[PDB]
This record gives C-alpha cells, sequence and structure tokens, in this order.
C-alpha cells in the first residue's frame, strides 16, 4: 500500500496557517494519508527553504493517528505523482507563474475535493492557498492539542499567566489596525465586556498591532497590560503566538475584527466571545 500524501503549505499568519493545517489533516485523516507540514518561505523566517513549523513547534510524528512530516525532510523527500490540484502537474518551468488568480482557483478546487464522496486518485494533494473554513472546528481543536509550541514560547505564556491570568478574569482584546470612531468603538467594547460578571477581578489583555491603539487603551482604562516589547522574524513569530494562545485563556474575548484568524483559537475556547457586525453581539460558547 504504498504511501500518499496531504502537502500543507501555508506562509501567512499562524491563525491562517494552523486553520489551514487543519483542513489539510481532515483529508488525510479521512483518505489515509501522511500529512506533510511545508512551511518554508513563512513570513516569520529570513531563509526561504527552511521549514518553519520546528522553529515554533516541536517535532511531531502522528496527529490523532495520522502520520507527519514536519521538518527539513521536505528537502530531501520527492513526493509521487499524480498531484492535485492539477497545476502541480504541469512542468516546473510551468509553475514559476502563480498569480493570485491561480491560488484562489486551487482554494476552490481543493473545496470542493474535500467536499467530494471519492478520495481522489492523485498520490500527493498539494494545499498551497487558503483553507479557512475547510474543516470541522473538532479538526481545528486536534491541531491545537497535539502539536506543542516550542519550551522558550510556552514559558513565556507560562510566566505571563502567572503573573496576569491567574487568580483574575481577564477581558482579552484583539484590535488589527474614523481612527477616533475605531477608538471610540473598542472603548465601547471593552465597556460592555466589564459590565458582565466575573467570579474573579477582572483585567483587560490588550493585543494590538498599534503602539497607538495599546497608550490609548491602556490610559481609558484600569488594569490594562500587553505582551512586552532574522531574529526579529522569529521574535514576531513568537510574540503572535503568545498573544494568540493567552487569547485562548480569556474569560471574554473582543474581535476586532471577528474575520481575523488570529483569534480563531480563542473562539474554539473562551466562554463568551464580543464582535462587532455597527453594534456589538455577544456569543455564548457555550
Amino acid at each position: 500500500t504504498k504511501e500518499r500524501f496531504v502537502i500543507s503549505r501555508r506562509r501567512t499568519g499562524f491563525g491562517d496557517c494552523l486553520w489551514s493545517l487543519a483542513s489539510a489533516w481532515s483529508y488525510a485523516q479521512r483518505t489515509g494519508r501522511t500529512l506533510v507540514i511545508d512551511w518554508r518561505g513563512s513570513c516569520y523566517v529570513e531563509q526561504p527553504f527552511s521549514n518553519a513549523f520546528p522553529a515554533f513547534f516541536e517535532p511531531v510524528e502522528d496527529i490523532a493517528g495520522v502520520p507527519v512530516i514536519c521538518d527539513d525532510r521536505v528537502n530531501q523527500l520527492s513526493f509521487p505523482g499524480p498531484f492535485f490540484p492539477r497545476w502541480w502537474n504541469r512542468p516546473s518551468i510551468d509553475c514559476i507563474n502563480r498569480p493570485d488568480e491561480q491560488i484562489f482557483r486551487e482554494r476552490d478546487e481543493l473545496t470542493e475535493l474535500f467536499q467530494a464522496r471519492e478520495d481522489s486518485e492523485a498520490n500527493t494533494i498539494v494545499c498551497d492557498a487558503c483553507l479557512m473554513w475547510r474543516c470541522s472546528e473538532e479538526a481545528e481543536r486536534l491541531i491545537f492539542r497535539n502539536i506543542k509550541l516550542r519550551s522558550e514560547i510556552r514559558a513565556r505564556i507560562d510566566a505571563l499567566y502567572e503573573e496576569h491570568f491567574s487568580g483574575h478574569s481577564i477581558i482579552g482584546v484583539h484590535v488589527r489596525h474614523d481612527s477616533e470612531l475605531a477608538l471610540h468603538q473598542v472603548c465601547m467594547a471593552i465597556r460592555k465586556a466589564k459590565a458582565l460578571s466575573y467570579p474573579k477581578p477582572v483585567k483587560v489583555f490588550l493585543c494590538t498591532d498599534s503602539a497607538q491603539v495599546l497608550d490609548q487603551v491602556s490610559g481609558l482604562f484600569p488594569d490594562v497590560f500587553a505582551v512586552p516589547k532574522a531574529e526579529m522574524g522569529i521574535e514576531g513569530g513568537a510574540s503572535a503566538l503568545i498573544d494568540m494562545y493567552l487569547l485562548a485563556r480569556c474569560a471574554t474575548v473582543i474581535r476586532f475584527p471577528p474575520t481575523s484568524a488570529f483569534t480563531r483559537y480563542a473562539r474554539l475556547l473562551v466562554p463568551r466571545i464580543i464582535e462587532f457586525d455597527g453594534h456589538l453581539t455577544m456569543i455564548d460558547n457555550p
């Protein structure tokens, strides 16, 4: 029974990478294929042929019964054809041109495959498009529970948890950036979240890319805190993961925007989610 494969390629933010990974995992699980995690060319890693997965996560060779290849073996192994999507059967000279039109075509083609009754005859499925929303929420939860952050990253999460979360009910706020309007809307969301009842004293954990948002929100509410401060790339990735994982430890999370995969892990785990969609709404989980 010759080994067959699903390659999960993603190079964008980790929310997207990990959601997309879950979709690839799910198809591998369903059709009895090996999952290859291929994060060469990551936005966080300077070296273009280095698989970024091991820079952030520990080695993994099985996820819930699916064999996994997650390391620089992607540079050694020749994955067998035929390939799906069909574009991947083209000669490599014909693959230099890979515009966004082709990437979206593949997203759709993979979506159709994943909905189809019959397994593909292709020996290697190459997933090199966004596969957010293309799997069950249990597949997403499986990924998060069965890959393990590198110890240096877990240590930072554990310290901040000890320092701020333990003994408290934390309201997490993700703000990814008229400016005045946006700030007012954030404050109203925080005010709404703070009026809810919590079992422990409340603090506000802010994750934002804007120093101005941090400065202003911190100046407008008590007990606001944030995670402080080639190596810049890795540190950028670590800080992202720290924020993502700590958000999933909050009592309530405010998603600005709720379309961001950054807060997906939090969405799966946190008891209460507040989203703009403008007026605010709240999702009880469960």
